[PDB]
């Protein structure tokens, strides 16, 4: 819901996703 939950959620998510998708 809240901008908090979304923020963290997209944070670590996109973070691990960019690194993983970049180094792939």
């Amino acid at each position: 819901g809240l901008n908090a939950l979304k923020k963290v959620f997209q944070g670590i998510h996109e973070a691990i996703k960019l690194i993983n998708n970049h180094v792939q």
